[PDB]
């Protein structure tokens, strides 16, 4: 028995993988793998377009937004965003809700003026700040948020209404886990490898008229305009990763889309949070209740010996990935879209038995 | 029958793909796909390291070089290189031998002073320039070359001895198609999708001591050197597939063995051109002919199109020349089998006979 709670890359839906396996050598009757095709072939172009069209349908992306498939991870977006929008005289304004927020801010600092609109750093990132706390500037180039703080296990419940500057979000660890009002945002980005399949592609949803203009001085590959104009085919795309993304999106659609996956995600999170909350303090969640993530459940036992013993027992029992991020310790159960509910049931049973036997 | 002459992405070895298929759902008895592993897992780290190790073995890469696995393609390397090495008061010196050389030069021009050491652009990139012609500067940051000019079908036969600045090569379309003396270079880079693997990873071989205040973290070579290409999430499946391809090259006997195969493949196509009494004409001067991309045309555009149509009908994929130049291009990277080249010859001979 294996229970895959990996935090990134992570569990994929089996039908996406079974589909890939079956056609790995002969895709679309071509007698070639999708990995062996030109990105200008009809067979690949169909995949590339269908991945865009599925994202558009599933997230209800408006027609004045474009979907980009880029290399480099979310980490490259931390620099590409300020390179394109943080112009002289303006400010990259950041809401700090975890380590990934900090990493995004650091890159902007290398390129221009920055600001902290709000932060829960002083309290170790246990919550999302109230929107009334946000300190905004008239010359903000953007306001950047991290929707799901993967290391700390906290998540935005809803999103602020920002009118003075575009709202930008790193949605790497919760994109397409629930319905989204895309028109609240100027840009959304996500490495695919948490909730959308493959590592090696980053999905960037951009309001076209904010970013389709040449930016003086910026290298060709680092301009959003390059990728918008070329439909993410300026250079050779990560064709297998985009194919796998397509397959995962087909699965999300098949299961009922964003609304259906939100229902599933709420149920399997509740299995784990109820286990914590019924444990009389034997397990302690990091997040405040009102900010608990549906995607990454972070917790500790009462001391580090017990944390070690629990994690060792989990590994013995077939659980993969439960060690917390190195920077914070404890435990982290990553329960992205494709993690099956019976893995969560199994984790509950492990947690109850370990408590009882301690 | 399908014959895959695609120019990038390209044919992969059947054993590498079959291996990937067999274990796609259960890698190394983990009951997970390699795609479902954490990149901080021992399971993935072993694969990552093995890909590096096989490259090191196969190319005989000295210990004072590091092997990086990056995202962004060779095209991102066109900017990342000058971003790291083209410092104030220095020159990015380029040898132009085709369109890919021009694209690299263009990105350096945005970031600092550039220069053209030598160029065969005036004669439509039919040859590699004589090294004795290179115009070098004391303050060169580097000398950049393109080892195989993928669109023009020309290739360096050997490499210049440069010691005033590091020699840097875009080897996208010929890396690990033959032995190399890596000590001639300060840096080699290649998108994987011609000779090494699927698209989505870029191999960068860099002299460690060669390689920056103000450069974004992801765009510093130092970041990736210090983190062993695990600073952020790597393209795990692409690196796995690279490993599988490298195991296939090793199993057939390594770089000398693949070179012999590639020389035989190329010989079949060039002999067919040369024996055709001018019905097929190669673009490249004989002395510069590529072993990786064979470029040619028929005597007029109507016949070019007729030939390409017939090829497509008979199962050949990818033979249309690059749009910028027209004609035909047979890409015969490592994993393109000799039987496909034989088949292309036989098509070419029949086509001429029926013309
Ligand atoms: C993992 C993650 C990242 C980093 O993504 P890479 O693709 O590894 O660069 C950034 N942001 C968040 C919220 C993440 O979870
Ligand atoms: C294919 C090619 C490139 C472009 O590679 P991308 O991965 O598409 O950026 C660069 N240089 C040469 C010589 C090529 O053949
Ligand atoms: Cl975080
Ligand atoms: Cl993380
Ligand atoms: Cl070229
Ligand atoms: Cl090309
Ligand atoms: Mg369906
Ligand atoms: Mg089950
Ligand atoms: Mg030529
Ligand atoms: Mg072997
Ligand atoms: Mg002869």
């Amino acid at each position: 028995q294996v229970f895959n709670f990996n935090a990134g890359p992570s569990a994929l839906p089996k039908p996406a993988l079974e589909r890939a396996q079956k056609e790995l050598l002969n895709f679309n009757d071509t007698q070639m793998s999708v990995m062996e095709l030109s990105h200008r072939s009809q067979s690949y172009e169909e995949v590339h377009e269908q991945a865009q069209n599925l994202l558009r349908e599933l997230l209800q992306i408006p027609n004045d937004y474009q979907i980009l498939f880029l290399q480099g991870g979310a980490s490259l977006q931390f620099t590409m965003l300020p390179m394109n929008l943080l112009t002289k005289g303006t400010i990259g304004n950041y809401v700090l809700t975890g380590s990934w927020s900090e990493k995004a801010l650091k890159e902007a600092k290398l390129l221009g003026e920055t600001h902290i609109a709000a932060s829960t750093k002083a309290n170790s990132y246990q919550s999302i700040p109230d929107f009334s706390e946000f300190q905004l500037n008239e010359n903000d180039a953007y306001l950047h948020i991290t929707s799901n703080n993967t290391i700390y296990g906290t998540q935005y419940q809803n999103f602020p209404e920002i009118n003075h500057a575009p709202l930008i979000a790193d949605m790497s660890s919760d994109i397409l886990s629930r319905p989204l009002k895309v028109n609240q945002f100027g840009m959304i980005y996500a490495g695919a490898q948490k909730n959308l399949g493959p590592s090696g592609v980053t999905v960037v949803i951009v309001k076209k008229d904010l970013l389709n203009t040449k930016v003086e001085q910026v290298p060709t590959m680092l301009q959003y305009a390059t990728h918008i104009k070329s439909d993410s085919l300026y250079n050779t795309p990560p064709t297998f990763s985009i194919y796998m993304l397509r397959n995962v999106l087909d699965w999300i659609k098949d299961l009922g889309g964003a609304e259906a996956i939100a229902k599933q995600n709420e149920e399997k999170a509740k299995i784990i949070y109820d286990t914590i909350d019924e444990s009389n303090g034997f397990y302690v969640g990091h997040a405040e209740k009102g900010s608990r993530s549906l995607m990454n459940v972070t917790f500790n036992l009462r001391n580090e010996e017990l944390n070690q013993q629990f994690l060792a027992k989990a590994k013995e029992q077939g659980f993969v990935g439960l060690n917390g991020h190195r920077s914070v310790g404890g435990c982290r159960a990553s329960i992205y879209n494709a993690v099956p509910i019976d893995a969560c049931i199994a984790l509950r049973e492990l947690m109850i038995q370990f408590k009882e036997n301690a």
